[PDB]
């Protein structure tokens, strides 16, 4: 009767959960939607409200997603891909500058060991460092003191906030490679929930749906997570998936990237399919064709392999 949107009580998780709820309301307008905001401390938490049915779906950024999710969940819907890119926000005294540009032993701050490694490589003139909180506190530690002189941040993130005009530099791939998933909403829901699934299908963006499942399964194939020195570039032009990986040792010194691709259409259509087929990498598509789904998880654990074939094992156990 009433579906029920969970999400966390955070900010940039509320507003990724509206614009959700509000696509959903689009294609739904006669079905009543509410959203349940819950304290994950006291004053998973997520997952446990859906099995236990006080909500049903609940909206995540695909890279926070492990690559598989506990049996019971899944992940029905892929929408579409925002701004998959790092961005760099300059201090105050910076502004006008690129990465380039600061001088040398300029602080920046990130927590992310892809970002650092990857950025050590391409400017070893500059320093990184761990930085905490959300994207207002960084923020406010880059305003108001005077250790770091930049910060990285998804601009997904920042425009989801509004914050455009704080990016200072977009990351092209040759400078940072995204992280699995960076850009994409991913909602969870009950695995079983037949109505909910069908329900909200309607947000699979194919295309990033594809590019997605060959990022997640090439992300599986190397046995990572969200915290691993491992990137992805994705791209569909003319029927071809193109799925670019690479792996960094912490400092950034070892690394390897290699990219293959695959001839796969982007479906226009959408599909009765079978109920009984297994999910990939977590994620649950019954109304797009399965075909390209199987040939882009394909595409990742051929691309895996290929690293793994070149060591990249060894420099991920040692992160
Ligand atoms: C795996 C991982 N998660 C985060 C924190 C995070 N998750 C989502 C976002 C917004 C971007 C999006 O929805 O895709 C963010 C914050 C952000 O990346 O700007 C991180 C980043 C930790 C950090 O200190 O920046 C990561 C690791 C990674 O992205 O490599």
């Amino acid at each position: 009767r009433v579906i029920r949107v969970g999400t966390r009580k955070s900010q940039l998780a509320r507003i990724q959960t509206d614009s959700v709820v509000a696509t959903l309301k689009a294609s739904y307008p006669g079905l009543q939607f509410e959203i349940i905001a819950m304290s994950t401390t006291g004053d998973k938490e997520l997952e446990h409200a859906l099995e236990k049915n006080e909500v049903d779906l609940v909206v995540h950024s695909l890279k926070d997603l492990p690559t598989v999710l506990p049996p019971g969940f899944t992940i029905g819907a892929i929408c579409k891909r925002e701004n998959p890119h790092d961005a760099v926000v300059f201090h105050p005294k910076f502004v006008g500058k690129t990465l380039e540009t600061l001088p040398e032993k300029s602080v920046v701050g990130t927590s992310s060991l892809r970002r650092a490694a990857q950025l050590q490589r391409k400017f070893p003139h500059l320093e990184f460092r761990s930085i905490r909180g959300n994207l207002n506190t960084r923020l406010r530690k880059l305003d108001e003191q005077q250790e770091f002189s930049a910060i990285i941040l998804a601009t997904a993130g920042l425009q989801r906030m509004g914050w455009h005009n704080r990016v200072g530099q977009i990351l092209h791939p040759e400078e940072c490679m995204y992280a699995v998933g960076q850009g994409a909403l991913g909602v969870e829901v009950r695995a079983k929930d037949q109505d909910i699934l069908d329900l909200v299908g309607v947000l699979h963006d194919p295309e990033t749906l594809l590019r997605c499942i060959a990022e997640r399964a090439f992300l599986r194939h190397l046995e990572g997570g969200c915290s691993v020195p491992v990137a992805v570039h994705t791209a569909m032009k003319d029927g071809q998936l193109y799925l670019t990986g690479g792996v960094w040792s912490l400092d950034g010194s070892d690394s390897i990237q290699e990219t293959m691709q695959a001839t796969i259409h982007v479906p226009a259509q959408h599909e009765d399919g079978p109920e009984d087929d297994p999910q990939l990498v977590g994620i649950t598509a019954r109304n797009i064709p399965r075909g390209p789904q199987l040939a882009a998880q394909n595409l990742g654990i051929s691309l895996a392999n290929l690293l793994l074939s070149k060591g990249a094992k060894n420099i991920l156990d040692v992160a």
